[PDB]
């Protein structure tokens, strides 16, 4: 029998060396202005992501977010690259700089969500001082099933 | 406990002179040929419009679905601007006129849902006399949480 | 009453076919898969997940599709003479397909299967089997939509 669980949260911004790699860099949060939280029912999962910022991260390959919303079920992938995940698009409020011809997107994965661009169904991880213009305020919103 | 409603709903197609007044003008339908439906179970909301219709609107900046779906849960936003939403994809049966690199999108309020078109995550309103070809037929699916 | 949650691992088929509505289709031997299809459903509303992965290309056809036990899409069913109307998703490529210009990797769900194609001004086109990956194929589909 299903229960519901609805919750607020606190993202956590932060940046990475590469898409792999466990040792992450917390980056320092303005006030935030609008709410950010996750909704379980079952095992579907549905979550609103919302972080605005005065001054961009200094340069890094992997851009991430992490938090306690309920972690993706899918199967662990090798070591060697970046997590499987699943992608989806995301918005932006403040102009990023992507790749010609892609969209704004983030890829899902089980221990964090890792912000980039998408073309040609590839996802291509966005560095932390691309992600806006001299700031920064940007949006996910995705549903996925939990383990 | 959760509970589960599922409800067939006549989507009204309306639009304005801009993404923000409450003023809107109500279109008259044809007959429809696609049942519009949504479900909620807990608080996550799923829903489906599909519209057509012979004639395009008169020409207007904002394009906008009112019905009794589930109200999306965000955070108000300034009354300066459009309200934040959530931006999905949307299907055309019959081609738009879109901005060109853009995608076509739909931003999901808690007050209506409104047509546009999506480019470097940055949703831009599509007027009325462009959401189609002489006539138009589209649709909109999404899911997203309740307040 | 009060909902109930399934939740299931599955075995996609993988089949091709001539266009995009016959009930004409041709299974595709699949290699040994490497990540788990699954789905869930709770009161009407279910979620998939397909991942496939194979050495090889499918001979050339102009509707790749796929099939499985996973929750049947509520929606009013329309005129035979096209493709069925489905919700159209976006879709993720490991090994990259040859897509028209301009375009996103997208998939339509059906009531009846999936199918692979792309995305342009809000239209979906299928997408070819020899086209569909690069010597080989590796895909992910995932999606919520409503079942009835
Ligand atoms: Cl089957």
């Amino acid at each position: 029998v299903p229960t519901v669980t609805t919750r607020a949260f606190l993202p956590r911004l932060a940046t990475a060396a590469d898409s792999i790699t466990s040792t992450t860099t917390t980056i320092a949060l303005d006030p935030q202005t609008e709410q950010s939280y996750w909704t379980r029912v079952g095992d579907t999962a549905t979550i609103h992501i919302h972080l605005v910022g005065a001054a961009l991260p200094a340069a890094a390959p992997s851009t991430r977010i992490y938090g306690n919303f309920p972690p993706l079920r899918i199967t662990p992938s090798s070591a060697l690259a970046a997590q499987h995940g699943v992608i989806v698009p995301m918005q932006y409020y403040v102009a990023p700089t992507l790749p010609v011809g892609s969209s704004a997107a983030a890829r899902i994965e089980t221990g964090f969500i890792e912000l980039g661009s998408l073309l040609n169904g590839a996802f291509t991880p966005l560095a932390a001082n691309l992600i806006g213009t001299v700031g920064y305020e940007f949006a996910i919103d995705a549903t996925y099933a939990a383990q």
